């Protein structure tokens, strides 16, 4: 699996979702489709927060990986699941939507980086011990 290739796919697929463009995510499988729809599902069911999210962030250019590092350390305060891992992907694509909104479209290339380094090294000893991304598709695919 390819953390690249995943926060890519799933970032274009919800900027393209709701209107935006992301020049360089412009264009296995199974893993791409499952978190998409396990990422929609969410967003439906915490759509009070989705929204609440959106209209807190205030983004800038010098704060906005104080603004990720700052939810994301929240989101797994009390250890890591499948479900925040889910979350942690939509609060990325919210960041990446309240990016262009406040006209800081080249945001989107460093979150997508953040992201990607999340999984890479903070992330990544978890999802590997706990059955790799197979083991979230079982489960929710
Ligand atoms: C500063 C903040 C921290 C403040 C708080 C918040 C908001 N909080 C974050 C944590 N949160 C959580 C966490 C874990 C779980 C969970 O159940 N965990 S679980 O048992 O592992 C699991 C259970 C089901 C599925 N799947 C169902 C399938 C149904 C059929 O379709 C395929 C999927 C998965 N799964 O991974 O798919 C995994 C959960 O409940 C659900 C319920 N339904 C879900 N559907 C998909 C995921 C999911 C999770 C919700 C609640 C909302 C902040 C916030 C704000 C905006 C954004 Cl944008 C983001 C965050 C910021």
């Amino acid at each position: 699996y390819d953390n690249r290739e995943i926060v890519m796919k799933y970032i274009h697929y919800k900027l393209s979702q709701r209107g935006y463009e992301w020049d360089a995510g412009d264009d296995s499988e199974v893993v791409h489709l499952t978190l998409r729809q396990a990422g929609d599902d969410f967003s439906r069911r915490y759509r009070r927060d989705f929204a609440e999210m959106s209209s807190q962030l205030h983004l800038t250019p010098f704060t906005a990986r104080g603004r990720f590092a700052t939810v994301v350390e929240e989101l797994f305060r009390d250890g890591v699941n499948w479900g925040r891992i889910v979350a942690f992907f939509e609060f990325g694509g919210v960041m990446c939507v309240e990016s262009v909104n406040r006209e800081m479209s080249p945001l989107v290339d460093n979150i997508a980086l953040w992201m990607t380094e999340y999984l890479n090294r903070h992330l990544h000893t978890w999802i590997q011990d706990n059955g790799g991304w197979d083991a979230f598709v079982e489960l929710y695919g």
